[PDB]
DNA sequence: GCCTTGCCGGGTAAGTTCCGGCGCG
DNA sequence: CGCGCCGGAACTTACCCGGCAAGGC
């Protein structure tokens, strides 16, 4: 559905390098935010924002994409109750993801949480269940993988993708054109 | 002798949650 | 009065990075 693939890719980025925030302020004021953070300005302005703006248009959400330059990172922010619950309800149903959504999400999550050298293929997160879900999808896609406690200091697990399956993982998941192609997958093959 | 990968420490690119503002019925 | 978009940025750590080495072929 392409809307579904982009949504799922975006959720991957959000759940990795952003978040979904229900805010209460004085009083009794509130706010609902959909957020992606990144150091890279290009990545946020040229790759992520156009994807988000498209999703906003098709959902007829009339909030704007904010870009705030913080001390350590840029924040792409959408202040929208509707978009907030759109991504939240999508997250609730994450185990129901079809194949295209699965691939797009994993794609998005790797851009956020992954080993970017590609010398190794690793996804970090403190959410073991999240990693396990991904792990099952990978297995079912013929991509072998293990999950371990990589960081004893902070409680961070890593999903390690077998180098024996480097090729399958990279061209099938990172270089798929069913979904938004990540920046140096769309550089990997116009090389 | 080369490769895969568990585990680890460094330190920054992430994430979370306050603030003040406005506009709406 | 009770909420929901805007604009910002202060506040801590969860990531990514890259080394080491045990194990395996
Ligand atoms: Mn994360
Ligand atoms: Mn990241």
């Amino acid at each position: 559905e392409n809307v579904s693939g982009i949504s799922a890719y975006l959720l991957g980025l959000i759940i990795g390098d952003g978040g979904l925030y229900k805010l209460k302020y004085k009083g009794n004021r509130s706010e609902y935010r959909v957020v992606i953070t990144q150091k890279s300005e290009n990545l946020i302005k040229q790759h992520i924002a156009p994807l988000m703006q498209f999703l906003i248009d098709e959902l007829n959400v009339k909030s704007k994409i904010q870009i705030v330059k913080g001390d350590t990172r840029y924040e792409l922010r959408v202040s929208s109750k509707k978009l907030y619950y759109y991504f939240a309800n999508m997250l609730e149903r994450i185990r129901l993801f079809n194949m295209r959504e699965q691939i797009a999400f994993i794609k998005g999550l790797y851009v956020a949480e992954g080993d970017k050298t590609l010398k190794r293929l690793r996804i970090w997160n403190k959410n073991k269940a999240l990693l396990e879900i991904v792990s099952r999808w990978l297995n079912n896609l013929g991509v072998r993988n293990t999950i371990h406690l990589d960081d004893h200091r902070h409680g961070v697990y890593v999903l390690n993708i077998s180098l024996r399956d480097r090729i399958k993982f990279v061209h099938t998941i990172l270089s798929s054109h069913l979904n938004p192609l990540p920046p140096e997958a769309a550089a990997l093959e116009h090389h």
